[PDB]
């Protein structure tokens, strides 16, 4: 079926939980043996969220090459993403090692450091220009260059230096700051405006390594971001945009990391985002300005 009318048909029939459970039943199951080795227990935030062996990102280190991160490679859309958990106190150095080794330009963060009164990830970037961070275990230095705070998100320019070779690179940090502690946003307008800002930066483009995207576990909000981006790109590439099947795309992405999209509410929100985003793309270029306005990002 098409998307927008399949959407109204699930709303009127109130069957989002059943649709989502079907996806869970059909999703791939691949081994994650490296994640479960005892030496890696303090490298995993959640015991039930692990990268598959076949798609996990390897650190270029001979002692322990493990990080909780997966390469999602979308062949028809010609986009790749790295999805990872929020860094832990003992993995912030591994996190920036991965960014360096994979030649990423951008990092997309979809959570706040504290949510629901508990820590959801480490403070892994510097908050003041004059107070840089040094990661001694991986020999990297990280400096805040500039920060632009908007109403729904913040963009930061960061400098990452490999202290071994004295090479430097500019990394862009895209921080969506307004996802609610419970549930999903009422309108997808600010999330879509954010996605378009990441796109406009070059961070998703083939001349760079894959974008690194995370939330707390790296499967829920993170899955919503890459699912919406890939579906919109396929609608632009194909002769028949109504042939894009969001459930089939999600199952393809779940071949590369378990658990993407964590609730039926996140599934419904992903449909909403793709539906509204397809109107702004067209050919309606003006819709982009509309999203920006409706997002009230200023202040
Ligand atoms: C490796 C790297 C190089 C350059 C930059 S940007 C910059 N650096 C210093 C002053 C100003 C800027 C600016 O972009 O205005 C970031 C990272
Ligand atoms: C064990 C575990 C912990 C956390 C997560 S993320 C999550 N969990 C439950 C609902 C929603 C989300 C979300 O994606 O926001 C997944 C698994």
């Amino acid at each position: 079926m098409e998307m927008e009318k399949e959407f109204e048909q699930i709303d009127k029939s109130g069957s989002w939980a059943a649709i989502y459970q079907d996806i869970r039943h059909e999703a791939s199951d691949f081994p994650s043996r490296v994640a479960k080795l005892p030496k890696n227990k303090n490298r995993n935030r959640y015991r039930d969220v692990s990268p598959f062996d076949h798609s996990r990102i390897k650190l270029h280190q001979e002692d322990n090459d493990y990080i909780n991160a997966s390469l999602i490679k979308m062949e028809e859309a010609q986009r790749s993403y790295i999805l990872t958990q929020g860094p832990l106190p003992n993995t912030v150095g591994h996190f920036w090692e991965m960014v360096w080794e994979q030649k990423s330009r951008g990092v997309v963060m979809l959570n706040r450091v504290m949510e629901k009164g508990s820590l959801k990830c480490a403070q892994y970037w510097p908050q003041k220009e004059e107070k840089e961070m040094i990661f001694e275990d991986t020999n990297l230095k990280l400096t805040l260059i500039s920060e632009d705070i908007k109403s729904y998100y913040t963009v930061r320019q960061l400098e990452l230096e490999n202290l071994t070779t004295q090479e430097t690179r500019e990394i862009l940090h895209f921080h969506y700051t307004t996802w609610p502690d419970f549930g999903v946003p009422e309108s997808p307008a600010s999330f879509l405006n954010f996605l378009f800002k990441v796109r406009e930066s070059g961070s998703l483009s083939p001349e760079h390594g894959p974008v690194v995207v995370h939330c707390s576990a790296g499967i829920g909000r993170s899955g919503t971001f890459c699912l919406a981006d890939t579906c919109l790109l396929l609608m632009d590439k194909r002769k028949d945009p109504s042939s894009v099947d969001i459930k089939k795309v999600l199952l393809e992405m779940r071949k590369f990391r378990m658990g993407l999209i964590q609730t039926a509410d996140q599934l419904r929100f992903s449909y909403l985002a793709v539906i509204e985003g397809a109107k702004f793309i067209m050919g309606d270029s003006s819709v982009q300005d509309q999203w920006k306005e409706l997002s009230h990002e200023d202040l």
